[PDB]
């Protein structure tokens, strides 16, 4: 009855740590991730402190592996102070994070000119990934042929841009992108309900044309991840909402939804959760690590999942036909029906592993 | 100094075992296999008896545990009478081979009707490759198309091909296609020092501008894969040459010296021998397992690799840049510098492993 996947990656997570620990820490975010099918996780680096020069990442990589329940790489994050000072910590990391829309964050950059600069310094063998809406896509597009390299486009949430990458990949470019389960499952019309506060991410859900062309362009799309961006209820209603959903404990219920109904395979998912973060990203393989799940239970979205702090959810109310059952991390039983059986700790980090640094020529 | 990679894969070899075995056998094939840095092959089913029922594949399984030193899948073949035969036995298979151009063998299929029952009765979540010349191709793909699933196109070796699947992958069809390494490193201008019968091969060598169409449209092709197809030197120089071409301790050494030159990144050459494999074929990750390559050593090929009974290669006088060092299979030291050093037997079928099974819905 149930059925066997491969441990799963999400290569866009938000764990809070350090710093926002109210929201999510490595222990709650990586509950969450396992209960979502999830046994890999790419934490970005918004935190407080911003993981954006090696003490920091230092710092951040303890608290990961004194706390995580999954195994994870975390990201470092371009500021418009660091390029050309992260050479001797970069292999360590997941990739390069570059913020390039609106931020307060010690992560905005003010000029292309920054932008350029990441590409050159950054080591040309290891990935970099960036939030870049509308024009913003066809920017950082450019900037990567300038400098001869690959990029990776996040959430990818618009007709506009999907169409955009489509067109890059017709002409051979080397860019690569993910879309997010709310930029698949929700739209304009799930503003009335959602209201203007909880319904706040960046990027903006899409009209219905918007959704359409996503599905329609699946090919298009390489990965799925999640953008697990918890905040708390009070913080998504209060007077200056931050933009974000949480997403690791319906990911996988929604996309297995989607499987039932013929509206893309199970090889499409796991091309898109599996197979596809793990060659963009170079991340290892998990020995004796697999989900397994159920396709036959229809349940509803309750007002919270159990385990991310976060303690609302936007698919609240939504039908789901899928299930996480039981999810084994290398050789132990990490999760069943609704119980998280991994400490904090358990989780390591893959860029550590003898087969999780990324190849290079000498 | 030494590039460690993981471990290769080849998805397209014929190791003539049962009943070709002068010309290979699993222990000679899977030698010249680590001897290239490859520790998994996908072997096709035109051995004699063909693999193209339950009680042939049955003998092969067993003959291929018993010789191979590096692990592998078998393919099963479409014939003119097995269609709606083959579900038993399907998943254990790394997948079905359509041979959709001339043979003499239990492998010709004479109508595309035989094809689109093929594709009809084959289980829709297992891999199909096809063995299709110039507008075989797209013929093929209309057969996919009308069977609405994908198909793997082997040996593209043409400028018309490599656009064709470039045009159906602009149009998001689900197709994915492998080259060998002649065709990007030989072509007409090497029939003078090949000759007539030791340059026989299908599909045949190609004019310069094929080559060159071949490496412009990089980003078009999946995988590279070997076409290892063993014949001696008496049967290529021969009244009736076999067409074929060894290839598996070569195919390596050729892709690292065009690293080395800049022709495609190390990145690029692992998507194509490691990644695209992986998740095409959904074959598994092989545990405490890679590959030391040593980047600077320039030799030029001789008249035979040590390994492989074909005792002849096309390469001959060829400068490369790139030798295979140390290979390591499943924590066994199975290769160094010329000596392998692994029994026949140590390999293992990988569609037996839990994690080796393709993920199919209940
Ligand atoms: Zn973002
Ligand atoms: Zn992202
Ligand atoms: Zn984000
Ligand atoms: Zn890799
Ligand atoms: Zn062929
Ligand atoms: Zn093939
Ligand atoms: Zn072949
Ligand atoms: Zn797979």
């Amino acid at each position: 009855k149930l059925v066997r996947l491969p441990g799963l990656i999400d290569v866009h997570v938000h764990l809070r740590e350090p710093g926002g620990t109210h929201k999510e820490d490595f222990a709650s975010g990586t509950a969450a991730a396992l209960a979502g099918g999830i046994t890999m996780v790419c934490a970005m680096p918004n935190t407080r402190p911003p993981i954006i020069d090696a003490p920091a990442l230092a710092l951040a990589q303890k608290l990961a592996e004194a706390g995580a329940r999954c195994d994870f790489a975390l990201f470092l994050g371009a500021s418009s102070e660091n390029a050309g000072t992260l050479g001797t910590v970069a292999g360590s990391a997941a990739g390069l994070k570059l913020y390039l829309n609106e931020t307060a964050s010690e992560l905005r950059l003010d000029s292309v000119v920054q932008w350029m600069e990441h590409f050159e310094t950054w080591p040309s063998h290891l990935p970099i990934v960036a939030h870049a809406e509308q024009q913003t896509v066809a920017a950082v597009l450019m900037v990567a042929q300038l400098t001869q390299r690959s990029v990776h486009i996040c959430h990818v949430a618009r007709k506009e841009e999907i169409l955009l990458i489509k067109a890059a990949k017709a002409r051979g470019l080397p860019v690569t992108c993910e879309v997010a389960p709310h930029h698949l499952f929700l739209s304009h019309d799930d503003l009335e309900r959602l209201g203007p506060g909880k319904g706040e991410v960046r990027p903006e859900l899409g009209s219905r044309q918007d959704v359409e062309a996503l599905w329609e362009n699946m090919a298009v799309i390489d990965c799925f991840a999640s953008d697990h961006a918890p905040h708390t209820l009070e913080e998504k209603c209060g007077s200056r909402p931050p933009p974000g959903f949480p997403g690791l404990e319906t990911m996988l219920p929604l996309l297995l939804t989607a499987v039932s109904e013929g509206r893309l395979s199970l090889d499409d998912l796991l091309q898109r959760l599996h197979h596809n973060p793990r060659r963009i990203f170079h991340l290892p393989p998990q020995e004796d690590t697999y989900v397994e799940v159920d396709l036959e239970h229809e349940w509803t979205i309750p007002s919270h999942m159990p385990f991310s702090k976060a303690h609302w959810t936007p698919f609240e109310g939504q039908k789901v036909k899928g299930t996480v059952r039981r999810v084994v991390l290398r050789g132990e039983v990490a999760y069943i029906d609704g119980q998280v059986l991994v400490p904090p700790g358990y989780g390591q980090d893959v860029r550590k592993w003898p087969q999780g640094a990324v190849p290079q020529l000498p």
